[PDB]
């Protein structure tokens, strides 16, 4: 899974650890290793959401089988949160883009996953 | 809805109102509320389109519903003449990838639109 | 098509020359004119990949049609060729994401290519 955030947020906002901690808990929630999960984390974004300034975060979760109506509802409860605890940004400014993707259209290690 | 600009365009000169004037004319186009408009514009980047760096961008406008053939197509026209109005960038030097996204796959507020 | 790179290694290491080698190849590999080739390479980014900021990258390969499970393969042999020999990012630190794009959702000089 690839799950990229991108935001308004100084990086002197970010914490230490952030990358680490969405590493963790995504292959948590997604029941895969860590070793398959990458993150990317996109501060100082000229964004508005709403037409406000305000801490806002527009974010995508790409994986590999576990996408869903159900599963996608509890990924953005854990993200949301993960927002809002380490970068301060109300859950009603993120919007997050899920792709359950094809493994035959994800590349790694010069081939496919099909 | 949400739309994203890359560009090699200067961030000096992206207008103090660009993001506000976005946020207006996509409200109007896509007939929602603009409390919902995301948008999010990336200057300075290292780009090229047909092998030059003159100015060009590389977009996107996801939505739940409101894209289609005519509906993109309007949609070009509008936001091509936005970046060559306020960002100087030739129409032919812009691509804009539509997503029409399900509301299951778009999270917000802890949840989805689903 | 379009082809976009995100990486964590410094702006410096990108070579001169990078994005029109990425335009010729990716002309070559797709068999389009490289007028229509677009390439975008983001350096300098805050990513992990396997719980780990070693070198790694993030990508996305959007096209009409030239996309399927055999042409994926070549791409991603081409492309992670590339990224080890010029930006020096092992292979298997490498997720690209391919997209066939109707040519209906994809704008271009006010209109779309529908």
């Amino acid at each position: 899974p690839m799950f990229i955030v991108n935001t308004n947020v100084p990086r002197a906002s970010v914490p230490d650890g952030f990358l680490s901690e969405l590493t963790q808990q995504l292959a948590q929630a997604t029941g895969k290793p860590p070793q398959y999960i990458a993150v990317h984390v996109v501060p100082d974004q000229l964004m508005a959401f709403g037409g406000s300034s305000e801490p806002c975060a527009l974010c995508s979760l790409h994986s590999i089988g576990k996408i869903g109506g159900a599963q996608n509802r509890s990924y953005s409860k854990l993200l949301c949160g993960l927002l809002a605890e380490r970068l301060r940004i109300s859950p009603d400014r993120v919007y997050i883009n899920y792709y359950d993707m094809n493994a035959a259209n994800v590349g790694w290690n010069n081939s496919t996953f099909a």
